[PDB]
Formats: C-alpha cells, structure tokens, sequence
C-alpha cells in the first residue's frame, strides 16, 4: 500500500514512469488551460502516484491498489502500455487551443486567463502579441523581448552563478543576512524555468529595506533586464537577470522573496514546493488537523494561535508527518 496524500510519502527526483507521468500531465495541464481545476488535480495526483512506484508499469495488473488511479488515468496508461500512445493525449498534442495555451501561459507574466483571453481574441502567435503592444503589460512585453532565453532550460550552472551574485550582493548590503536556494532546485533538480531564492536576516526586521538595496547592487552592475519591486504579502522581486556566459549571455528568470526570520521555515516550506506537494501538504493540514497551512504560518482557527517555527522538521512534526527533505517533495 501507498499513502493517500503525497505528502506522507517520498517521491524522488528520478523514476520508473517518466512517459506515463508526462501524459497525463499533459491532460492535467490542458484541463487547467480549460478551467477545469478537478480534473487537473485528478489528473496530477496520478501521475504523482506513478513518480512514487518503486518499479517500472510494464503491465495494467501493476495498478491495483492504488490511491488516485480512477477509470480514466487508468485508460490512459493501459493504451500507453497496448499501443505505445493515447489517441486523447496525441489529439491534445496537436490541438492549436493546446499549442496556443502553452504557447502564451509559458511567457513570463501571462497566467491561464490571459492567456485564453488572448486565444478568445484570436491571437496565435508571438508576432501576434508584439503586433499589439497596447494588450500587454511591462512584465509581458519584457517575456516576449526575451522569450528565446526564458524557454531555454535554466541550468544548475546557472543557478550557482547566480547565487554567487545574489550572495555578494547582499553580503555588502547587510552583513549577517542570508540567500536560501528555494524551488525546483532546492528539490535536486538539474534544470528548471526560473531560480527562487529567499533571504532573511537573524534578528527580526534586520531585513527591512535590504531588496531595493540588493537590486541597487545588482542593477548597477548589469546584471538586471527587468525588475518589479511589490511590496505586498512578502516583499518581493520579479526579475529577468542577464547572465553572463562565456562569449555572450542569457536572460534568466529569477525571484527574490524576503522574509523576516520568525516567517522563514514558513517560507522556504512554501517556496520549495513542488506545487503538487504543497497542496496535498496544506489539504492535508486542513482536513486531517483542521490547521491552516500558508506560506507564513500554521493557524488553528478554533483556538486563533500561530505555530512557532524554528524549522521545516518543526512543522512536519507538528502536523503528525515524517519529516521529508526537498529532494523528496518532487509530488
Ligand atoms: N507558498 C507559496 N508558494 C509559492 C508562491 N508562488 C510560488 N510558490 C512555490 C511553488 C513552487 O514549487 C515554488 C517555486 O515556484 P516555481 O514556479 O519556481 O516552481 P519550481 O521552481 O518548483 O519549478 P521550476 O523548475 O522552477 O519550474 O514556490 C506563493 O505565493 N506562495
Ligand atoms: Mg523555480
């Protein structure tokens, strides 16, 4: 038997099922790209179930047992194993609406509703966007200036360059502060979209006016292509950062979230993912301990108390969980 939830299991960076986990992914992202929330989440918990197999599916009898494997993820990998494709994800493949969804969601600041707004609209095409400036926003006209470098793979590579930089820059700002891998990478993985990283300082509002300071340094070595500064919950920055390569650069996506010392492990739970995890993680905070899991903090709202956090083992172990570490979370 395996757990319900993804969270009460390990799933690692590598597995046996790669080819039957990316089609129904593809499902999932389509039903997302159709507004249809339950059949992605329906679609992503088997593939995570898969991810979690210790062996290779060869045969439909290796499903039994289950959690998550209802009749249609169940037709997918029986056709998958009988005829070595699925005419419904081939057909989704294919699809302009599909290709044209992917195709926008995938430019950074444009989520699913703009992205079908723009479909709506009969819009296809990168051109298409750029041939109507006054449909975009800065954040978007900055995703399609450098669309080439963000649809390249960031490597890991990138990310210690990165971090270097990031690191520096905030070392000169604020001695005593600290620069946290977060996100896919923080999970093991070799390659991934964007790099996210979070800083905070030990002594509690130490970290205040420390970003704009950070993007200050980074700015003024040339380092930074796009920038937007929010405020409000945690401060944070957008950025493309212009990476310097050997003969000539990329543009990479980065996020930089500050947090203050007391919100971190809250943070950095939220932040490292994956998304899959972190939903099962707070579905399950909710429903089996009726506490409310955010990005800032575990809430009983029965009692109206905060959990305090000194780490991530802290909160697993307060909501009744092993502990798993990042490379384990790939959900
Ligand atoms: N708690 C919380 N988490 C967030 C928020 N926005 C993003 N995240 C999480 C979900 C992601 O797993 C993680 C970083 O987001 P990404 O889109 O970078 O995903 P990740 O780096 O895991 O995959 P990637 O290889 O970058 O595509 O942070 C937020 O507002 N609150
Ligand atoms: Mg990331």
């Amino acid at each position: 038997w395996m757990p319900a939830y993804a969270c009460q299991r390990p799933t690692p960076l590598t597995h046996h099922n790669t080819g039957l986990s990316e089609a129904l992914e593809i499902l999932a992202e389509a039903a997302g790209f159709e507004g249809s929330e339950g059949r992605l989440l329906t679609f992503c918990r088997a593939a995570s179930v898969l991810k979690a197999l210790p062996s290779p599916v060869t045969t439909l009898s290796q499903l039994q047992g289950l959690p998550h494997f209802g009749e249609h993820s169940s037709r997918v990998v029986q056709e998958l194993l009988e005829h070595g494709v699925c005419e419904e994800v081939e057909r989704v493949r294919r699809s302009e609406r599909y290709q044209t969804m992917k195709l926008f969601t995938q430019i950074f600041g444009v989520g699913v509703k703009t992205a079908d707004r723009w479909y709506r609209e009969g819009l296809r095409t990168l051109d298409d966007l750029r041939e109507q400036p006054q449909k975009l926003t800065q954040q978007q006209k900055a995703g399609l200036q450098h669309h080439q470098d963000l649809s390249t793979p960031v490597l890991r590579s990138d990310v210690d360059a990165l971090q270097q930089v990031v690191e520096e820059a905030v070392g000169q700002a604020l001695p005593g502060a600290t620069v946290t891998l977060t996100g896919g990478f923080r999970r093991g993985k070799l390659q991934g979209h964007d790099v996210d990283f979070l800083i905070t300082h030990p002594k509690e509002g130490q970290e205040a006016g420390l970003l704009p300071r950070v993007m200050c340094r980074l700015q003024d070595q040339g380092l930074i292509l796009y920038h937007q500064h929010q405020h409000s919950a945690f401060e944070r920055s957008f950025c493309i950062f212009r990476l310097p390569q050997p003969g000539s650069w990329k543009a990479v996506r980065v996020d930089l979230v500050v947090a203050p010392v007391s919100q971190f492990p809250f943070a950095l739970l939220g932040w490292t993912g994956s998304k899959l995890f972190q939903r099962e993680l707070r579905r399950f905070s909710r429903k089996e301990k009726g506490l409310w899991l955010n990005s800032h903090g575990l809430f009983d709202p029965e009692q109206k108390t905060f959990f305090q956090a000194a780490s991530e083992e802290d909160i697993f172990r307060h909501l009744g969980l092993e502990y798993l570490p990042p490379e384990q979370r790939n959900a």
